[PDB]
């Protein structure tokens, strides 16, 4: 066991690496899902705009 947890030591800056990947993996999920709900929100507000805009051209004529 002396040997285990000498290179438990020697093994914790892989350890850190690990966390900070997996972490940072995580948190780019979620900017990712943030991206595209934003992106959605935009498709949608031209949408309405776009009829807002047929429709007002539809009362010009």
């Amino acid at each position: 066991v002396r040997a285990d947890l000498q290179a438990t030591a020697l093994l914790a800056s892989r350890g850190f690496a690990l966390y900070n990947a997996a972490n940072l993996k995580s948190i780019d999920f979620h900017r990712r899902i943030e991206e595209k709900s934003l992106a959605q929100l935009k498709r949608q507000m031209e949408r309405i705009r776009a009829k807002q805009e047929k429709h007002r051209q539809g009362r010009v004529d």
